[PDB]
């Protein structure tokens, strides 16, 4: 029963889940894995963990991925997750100095997180656990473009600190740039590499189909948690969503920025099914009767296959997480899921 200003019928009708055969096992794997490493408190953990649904998010999302792929993913996501808390509550607590040197240590940790394993913050462990095994699947070429892709998803996660520190909103086009990196746009489009067992050529992966594919599967993503979020972040006094950008820079009222918001997000999905349809046909071209351009058109075909899983798995994890209820809080500005 998805609110009707929430609900998208062409997700509902042409976009049918997927969900991989490891998924039982991986929510009680990252369960353990929070509790090991301490990135919640064990009774939020208890209470609260599977209630969140993120393991659930990326087991809809990585199909065909190996067991171990997919347990660093969905590891790597739930500190994310934990890392997106974290930074909120640095920024509620005015915690400017705890907030830089965090950020410090996940820029180091990114490049070299053997070192960064036993942390005395276990926010930065955590990460560089995470960080390591997903280092350990691919070629380093591949390790080296997701740091150059996380050290500036690092980066804008301090620009929105400054921002909501200082109280600015920012405009609609300086937010949604800011957005593919908040976002993990071309984090999570690198993690489609590992998942099908190949790092691909730039002449692969930067094809105007695959490229166009990969943006708009993460668009979609992104607007769609501002739909879905605006409540609780409105509550909270976050200030980074497409919603906030209109009602603020555009004197939109809330229904119209939500009516707005979801026209947007509607759009990706039909631009997405165009896009898909030729990324297909370079998949086909690849296959040339040889043993590489079968691998290849073979990775391209689940890669573009897991971008269209992207959407039914953020659809229905934004109605099934306990992280969006905010009506069912005790008090609607403090997240009972958070360390506050
Ligand atoms: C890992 C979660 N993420 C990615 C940067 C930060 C919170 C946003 C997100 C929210 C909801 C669904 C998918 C991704
Ligand atoms: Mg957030
Ligand atoms: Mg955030
Ligand atoms: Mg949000």
């Amino acid at each position: 029963a998805v609110p009707p200003s929430l609900r998208l019928p062409v997700i509902e009708a042409a976009f049918p889940r997927q969900l991989h055969p490891y998924w039982p096992k991986l929510q009680e794997t990252t369960r353990t894995w929070l509790l090991e490493k301490r990135l919640m408190p064990a009774d939020k953990v208890e209470e609260y963990a599977d209630g969140l649904c993120y393991t659930d998010l990326m087991a809809g999302y990585y199909l065909g991925a190996p067991d171990e792929v997919l347990q660093a993913i969905a590891d790597y996501s739930a500190w994310f997750f934990v890392w997106d808390d974290r930074h909120d509550r640095d920024i509620v607590h005015g915690r400017a100095g705890a907030w830089r040197r965090l950020r410090g240590l996940l820029h180091t940790a990114l490049d070299s997180p053997g070192d960064h394993l036993h942390h005395e913050d276990t926010l930065v462990a955590g990460f560089a656990d995470s960080v390591r095994r997903l280092y350990a699947f691919l070629p380093a070429t591949w390790n080296a473009r997701f740091a150059r892709h996380f050290h500036t998803v690092i980066e804008a996660y301090d620009r929105e600190f400054h921002n909501r520190t200082r109280g600015i909103v920012p405009g609609v086009e300086e937010y949604l740039e800011l957005r593919r990196l908040t976002f993990a746009h071309w984090i999570y489009t690198d993690l489609l590499e590992p998942s099908s067992g190949c790092e691909l050529p730039d002449a692969v992966r930067k094809h105007p189909a695959y490229r166009r594919a990969a943006l708009l599967s993460q668009e979609f993503a992104a607007w769609y948690n501002d739909l879905c979020s605006l409540p609780k972040e409105i509550a909270g006094d976050e200030v980074h969503n497409l919603g906030i950008s209109l009602i603020t820079h555009h004197s939109l009222t809330l229904e119209e920025a939500i009516g707005e918001v979801r026209r947007r997000v509607e759009e990706c999905i039909t631009e997405f099914l165009a896009v898909e349809r030729d990324a297909l046909r370079f998949a086909d071209e690849l296959a040339d009767g040889t043993v590489r351009g079968k691998e290849l058109s073979g990775a391209v075909r689940a890669n573009v296959g897991n971008m269209r899983n992207w959407f039914s798995s953020v659809y229905w994890f934004h109605h099934e997480s306990g992280r969006y209820m905010v009506d069912s809080w005790d008090d609607r500005s403090t997240p009972p899921y958070v360390n506050n």
